[PDB]
RNA sequence: AAGGGGACCAGCCUAAACCGUCCGGCUUGUCCGGGCGGGGUCGUGGGGCCCUCGGACCGAAUCCCCAGCCUAGCCGAAG
């Protein structure tokens, strides 16, 4: 079963990341604590989404920071 | 059972793509989800979306009116 961590975890895997667990696990455990989400499509398209939106501010911010770079050091 | 002879005869509405709107969620939008409306309905495959060209007839199984029909009757030849 795919699922999408919701968080870091000892030897699965990193935060957003998208892991294969055996069904048990994720129902029993993952879901009910938190710890991760279904990789359906209706939330797969909402992680893309995430990832998107992260770095769209990332690089906007490595601009403001680029361009100001350009009004000093001249 | 097919086929043949007959009876009767009639075909439609959706889901999805896509568009719009309201509402809810937290992991804040190019978000996800629920409702509603629009769109669409097919096997020569059909639809959606993006270009090009083109721009009144049919018509209910719903509704209304009416004929007809039922629920009482009546006239009815000649010892
Ligand atoms: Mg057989
Ligand atoms: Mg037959
Ligand atoms: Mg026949
Ligand atoms: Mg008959
Ligand atoms: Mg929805
Ligand atoms: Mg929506
Ligand atoms: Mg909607
Ligand atoms: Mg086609
Ligand atoms: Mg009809
Ligand atoms: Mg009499
Ligand atoms: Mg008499």
């Amino acid at each position: 079963m795919k699922v999408i961590l919701l968080e870091p975890l000892e030897n699965l895997g990193d935060v957003g990341q998208v892991v294969d667990v055996k069904p048990g696990y994720a129902r029993n455990y993952l879901l009910p604590r938190g710890l991760a989400v279904l990789a359906t499509e209706s939330n797969l398209k909402a992680l893309e989404a995430r990832i998107r939106a992260q770095a769209k501010r990332l690089a906007e911010r490595k601009a403001e920071a680029e361009r100001l770079k350009e009004i000093l050091e001249n």
